[PDB]
């Protein structure tokens, strides 16, 4: 009589704690999936950055004969299509791929830079 | 009686399943806490690289008026203690803290750089 009246309580209360726990689990799962996806994107991004920073440090003024085409548009050099350098990356380009001058740490007066390095300086 | 027997079981099984679920809840929390900690850590890392990167992509030839001391030894500039620039970072140094020349992407010939940037460009 009162025996089953209390067992139902224990049971009903249990089948209820379960439903709650299960919900908490689907919850933490999604949040885990969410944060896991982000920490992985950070791992890739950190390797991407360290690598680019490294490549930016090796930068050196290129030797003319080593570059036969504009490092930006691929145009070939000749007597009519002369060489120019970017004071930022040290690469060689035609005049149309280095028509802009910018303020760099190498000179007080703006110097020649390629389009890529120009936009990097944020201006 | 068979009714009382069944109920007890229903309940025991319920208790069994709850235990499993509670451990799982704590497992997912442990993992979510570790990942959430790893996220903030790697995030600060990439930010620091962004900072160092943006900090370089904003360096210009420092104005002499805005630098009253060698960016390296604090040595103050005078009529005799002249100002000099490092072509890699654009900062100002005394002749003693910028007595070295190195190869940069800004010129074909070695240019004046501070001790830092020299050894920075691996000597
Ligand atoms: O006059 P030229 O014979 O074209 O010589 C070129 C110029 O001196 C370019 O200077 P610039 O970058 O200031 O144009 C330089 O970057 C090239 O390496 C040289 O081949
Ligand atoms: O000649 P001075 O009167 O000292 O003028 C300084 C020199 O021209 C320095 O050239 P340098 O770095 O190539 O020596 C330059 O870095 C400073 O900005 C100038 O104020
Ligand atoms: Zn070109
Ligand atoms: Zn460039
Ligand atoms: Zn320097
Ligand atoms: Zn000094």
């Amino acid at each position: 009589q009162d025996e089953r009246r209390a067992l139902l309580e224990r049971c009903l209360k249990g089948e209820g704690e379960i439903e709650k726990l299960q919900t908490k689990v689907l919850e933490l799962q999604r949040k885990l999936d969410n944060t896991t996806a982000a920490v992985q994107e950070l791992g890739r991004e950190n390797q991407s950055l360290q690598i680019k920073h490294t490549q930016a440090l090796n930068r050196k003024w290129a030797e003319d004969n080593e570059v036969q085409n504009c490092m930006a548009c691929g145009k070939g050099f000749s007597v009519t299509v002369r060489r120019h350098h970017c004071r930022q990356c040290g690469n060689i380009f035609c005049a149309e791929c280095s028509a802009k001058n910018a303020l760099t740490p190498s000179s007080k007066k703006p110097v020649r830079v390629c389009d890529a390095c120009f936009n990097d300086l944020q201006g």
